[PDB]
This record gives structure tokens, sequence and C-alpha cells, in this order.
């Protein structure tokens, strides 16, 4: 049938919540009262690919905009973009698979693995301000750990 989808916004494990940073970025800061109104709404669909328990594909999407997160080489490392799609044709359940991640659930936390690139993660700096990437592991001084919030 149709692919199914909820609305919901992320943030990471020191609750910065994520806004646009220009049209094909993101960005992480701390947001409270009424600057929480610039954060990004995320349509979470759940996707095709390998899948267990607490391992979850889905692509992320902005709500009703033709814009999704890939994982692609750039200048050969992995990274993460904001990529513009057919706005007839999206979402749908077999997403290619650099629209694909992995939410992983530990801990009360997530991870979002990309389904491309093993190992690599959605990912934040501990600055504020500093852009949404993803980065080649799930230990070091960088954030990969979210909590969703779900939207009506």
């Amino acid at each position: 049938a149709p692919v199914r989808s909820l609305n919901c916004t992320l943030r990471d494990s020191q609750q910065k919540s994520l806004v646009m940073s220009g049209p094909y970025e993101l960005k992480a800061l701390h947001l409270q009262g009424q600057d929480m109104e610039q954060q990004v709404v995320f349509s979470m669909s759940f996707v095709q690919g390998e899948e267990s328990n607490d391992k979850i594909p889905v692509a992320l999407g902005l709500k009703e905009k033709n814009l999704y997160l890939s994982c692609v080489l750039k200048d050969d490392k992995p990274t993460l973009q904001l990529e513009s799609v057919d706005p007839k044709n999206y979402p749908k359940k077999k997403m290619e698979k650099r629209f694909v991640f992995n939410k992983i659930e530990i801990n009360n936390k997530l991870e979002f693995e990309s389904a491309q690139f093993p190992n690599w993660y959605i990912s934040t700096s501990q600055a504020e301000n500093m852009p949404v990437f993803l980065g080649g592991t799930k230990g070091g001084q960088d954030i990969t750990d979210f909590t969703m919030q779900f939207v009506s």
C-alpha cells in the first residue's frame, strides 16, 4: 500500500534542536520558547531494508517538502546532504539506498546509521550552530545520539 510515515522532530543528546542552514544543510542549536518554531519537522518514512527489533530502516524527509537527507560520497568522503526529489514520486516504500538510515534504539536513545555507509552516523558537534553531518563513528566527542518528539 502507501508507505507509512510519522511527523516528528529530533534533538541530540544535548537537547540541541535542528534548524535549516540555507537550503541544503541543517545545523544544531539550543532552542527553547518561541525560537523553537524554527526547528525542522521531519516526515519519518518506514522503508524497505534489512530490519530487526531495535534497528528499523527509515527515510528522513522534511515535512511536505520534496527534500530528503541522503548519504553520498563528496570529494571521496561519505557526507550528509539534503537532496531535492520529484514530488510526484516520493515518499515511496522502496527508497534508494542513499536515503535510508537504520534507526537504532540503544538505552532509550536513537542513532541513525547510514544504510549505504556502515558505521557512519548522523552526528552533531558539541559547539553551537554547527552543521549536522555524517560522522564515521558512534565513538568520540561528536554526538550520535538523539531523541524523537512526535508532532500532530
